[PDB]
């Protein structure tokens, strides 16, 4: 049956006009589109990451309450997801910075964490995501927040829910060896930690180019990523992955799919970046029917479903 534990996409839009704070709601941001989802759902994925703004959510300080409005829209989406049975990820698409500055307390991170998961605590399908693709920061201070999120997790009473850690340098798997060899020591009493990598296939790897370096490059970098989780007994989710509507992108996803799968006892499974009602015309849109994406991989994809 299924080649990994999870397949499935983000659902963008909740992140969007991050230079707007708080921003308007249909303006500057947009909530996914549970119909559009349900149609991701139907065709067999299991699991949707849903990003959204630590700022929108939290206002203010970190260790404020809730902003009622902007929890709703997004909850509803959460709990659409998880209503149906498929896994929700809960992502503060943030680069662990908060109004622009690089998070630097362990306390408000992990009492925003524990105010946000506190909202979650009795939903088994949540999983909830530290923070997308922390960067040029110290990777002890990293560490330290991945850390932070975990405690302020349990401490809420969300014991049962996996959590998605992210490393340093964008958590790219290619680079993982180089810049996060220190994510090891993170601990979790429910003992439900995840590494989530993200992995890109153009020349530097942040996929603003719909073009492939080559149709093995996808392969070749997640050799070093596989055989740390592996040596290290630790699990990977591919949380963020995409390639341009061509024939060598096309390969190049294929191969890298094919070993991920070959070494499914660490890779629990990938999501797609990314779907959502926002993307139009964008290079990698998995948002049905029309999305780009959605119209030259889907059949690629749900061989793995
Ligand atoms: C949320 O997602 C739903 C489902 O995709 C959106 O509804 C759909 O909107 C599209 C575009 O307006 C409709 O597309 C058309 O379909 C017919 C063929 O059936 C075709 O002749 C046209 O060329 C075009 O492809 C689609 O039928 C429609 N589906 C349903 C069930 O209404 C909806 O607009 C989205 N809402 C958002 C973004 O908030």
């Amino acid at each position: 049956a299924s080649s990994f534990e999870w397949f499935g996409s983000n659902e963008s839009g909740a992140e969007f006009g991050s230079g707007n704070i708080p921003g308007v709601e249909g303006t500057d941001y947009t909530f996914p589109n549970t119909t559009a989802i349900q149609i991701l759902i139907d065709a067999g994925m299991n699991i949707f990451r849903v990003p959204f703004l630590m700022e929108r959510m939290i206002p203010t300080e970190m260790t404020g309450s809730l902003d009622t409005a902007y929890f709703e829209g997004y909850s509803e989406v959460i709990n659409y997801i998880t209503g149906k049975g498929a896994h929700a990820v809960v992502d503060p698409h943030n680069f662990g910075r908060y109004y622009g500055t690089p998070i630097s307390s362990t306390s408000d991170f992990q009492t925003f964490w524990s105010t946000l998961a506190s909202q979650f605590k009795s939903n088994d399908l949540v999983i909830f995501d530290t923070n997308n693709e922390y960067h040029d920061m110290d990777e002890s201070v990293v560490v330290a927040l991945n850390q932070a999120a975990i405690d302020g997790i349990r401490d809420a009473g969300a014991t049962t829910q996996y959590i998605f850690v992210e490393g340093n340098a964008y958590s790219g798997a290619w680079t993982w060896t180089t810049y996060n060899t220190a994510m090891v020591n993170l601990t979790d009493p429910s003992d439900l930690i995840v590494y989530e990598m993200h992995q890109y296939l153009d020349s530097d790897g942040s996929g603003t180019s719909d073009q492939c370096v080559s149709s093995t490059v996808g392969q070749e970098r997640v050799v070093d990523a596989t055989t740390w989780l592996q040596s290290n007994g630790k699990l990977g989710i591919l949380g963020e992955f995409a390639g341009g509507a061509n024939s060598v992108c096309e390969e190049a996803v294929e191969g890298m799919l094919d070993y991920l799968a070959e070494n499914s006892d660490v890779w629990l499974g990938a999501s797609w970046w990314s779907a959502g009602p926002w993307w139009q015309d964008y290079i990698y849109s998995m948002e049905p029917p029309n999305g780009i994406a959605y119209e030259s991989y889907l059949s690629i994809l749900e061989t793995y479903f």
